[PDB]
């Protein structure tokens, strides 16, 4: 059974990586591009980009460990631990050539360490809508003169006593709608059917827990990255951020400048946090053009 | 019915104030001292301090509107609106003489406006463990490297769609134990028995909603206080703060210095947010001593 409809010409499949059964959807021909989703979502957030990208690239979109249809990690949920699974998965399909990486939301947390540690393996990098975990996150305000801040959920999700699972269980559909729409500019793209699909997936008890374990490991990820960041990224990089309600604005590019020698960035007016769904056409265009500057 | 045990020699009663029935516990003789609780709690947090004060003062401890056994406010939940109820209540019992005020947590939010607008009615003031609503609250971090963010719950509670009530309804007892203990240094004082009492009270549906309305009005309270703070507090004031896990530390006194001409502050080591329960002996002593510098029975 599939949690989300697979696009025509793609296959839903599984690979064991270090004893963890990872789910992915894969299609196309050419050099490999890996697309990595974030919280509240699955591989499916890429379903509109995948068909167009598959015209020029072999495209793979995995479910993060514990989410979608992927087994939980056996090591842990820190960025460095999770990135190993994603790196080895990619290498199973692109052993002889570097591959491209596109990541969104906590997809960034779960890929950065494998990028900085295996630079020869990464041809081009696209990062959108999420801080790389570092001391910058400790400056985000708890509360704003407009109400809810962007990242108060960091503390909610990281809290012990299984605070988040306990409060959210039985109300996954309600919570996810509030969470997604509150960080959106374009709330309409999130139909009741779409939210139904996402809620059913993350409502699996192991997935609801997995979701929050990423946040419970965030400080550890920050400590890990403090060491990793001593080495700058050298591959061509592009950042994307939403310029509307819910988006990161200039933060995305400004942070990445401290990490990457060769980076260009765009802020998309009228778009919030969920770029692939809120602003699919221009996001898809920018990603395709950026990756197509290389061999394909 | 009483949600919490009234101390010997005290009475539990009600007073209608501007159409709102407020519950309070009262005892003792002498000048009036009003003690105002905050979130997650009721008048009962003061129950160990009350008998001691009542030896020298008339002591009144009301339930905040909508919380404990008090009706919700009819006007609104902003500090200025709620402060009217508390000021009028106090003044029914002390119409011809100034009274003392002790406030904890959102008790501060709900009293600061009536203090600044009626300075002659307030003899002495003790504030503990909460920021006065102003621009400083927008600088607290959402997420910390060590321990936990002190005020991330502001956003949770203020969120639209009744996010907090919807998630917490039916799970009040679980949520309150986590909330209280995560903001405590001495977690051991929060026995299951005591937590049962507090949770039962704020589980009343109107109380759960009321709790969050105070946070939904926080920005409005900030805007109100921006005008009010143009006049400094002139009466003797004391701040207390926990120095341990969950406490405000030096922030309490540092902010109060911007509001008060006459302030002394204390940070209590090994104590978190819940001073009256976590550190009863030193907190009670500091409060009784400070209030007893003024005229008392």
């Amino acid at each position: 059974a599939e949690e989300f409809p697979v696009p025509n010409g793609f296959e839903s499949a599984y690979r064991e990586v270090d004893g963890v059964k990872l789910h992915y959807v894969k299609g196309g021909q050419g050099p490999l591009v890996m697309l990595v989703h974030g919280f509240g979502q699955t591989w499916y957030e890429w379903h509109q980009l995948m068909p167009e990208l598959a015209k020029r690239f072999t495209v793979i979109a995995p479910d993060l460990p514990g989410l979608g249809q992927s087994e939980p990690p056996k090591t842990g949920y820190s960025g460095e631990q999770v990135a190993v699974y994603l790196h080895k998965l990619a290498r199973q399909f692109s052993p002889d050539r570097p591959f491209d990486l596109v990541a969104h939301d906590i997809g960034i947390w779960n890929t950065y360490p494998m990028v900085v540690k295996n630079q020869a393996d990464i041809a081009r990098l696209v990062y959108m809508e999420a801080p790389i975990p570092d001391a910058r996150i400790y400056r985000f305000p708890a509360f704003t003169a407009q109400g809810e801040s962007l990242v108060w959920h960091f503390s909610f999700f990281a809290a012990d006593d299984r605070l988040a699972e306990t409060l959210i269980a039985g109300k996954e559909r309600f919570f996810l709608e509030h969470f997604i729409k509150s960080a959106a500019s374009n709330t309409e793209v999130f139909s009741e059917r779409l939210l139904d699909l996402y809620a059913r997936s993350y409502a699996k008890p192991h997935s609801l827990n997995a979701s929050f374990e990423y946040y419970r490991a965030l400080n550890e990820s920050v400590r890990q990255n403090a060491e990793l960041a001593k080495t700058r990224l050298q591959m061509p990089t592009m950042t994307l951020a939403g310029g509307g309600h819910g988006g990161m604005g200039t933060f995305q590019l400004e942070q990445m400048k401290a990490y990457a020698e060769d980076v260009e960035g765009h802020v998309l007016p009228g778009c919030g946090h969920w770029l692939p769904e809120e602003c699919a056409a221009p996001m898809n265009r920018l990603v395709i053009d950026f990756l197509s500057r290389g061999r394909h």
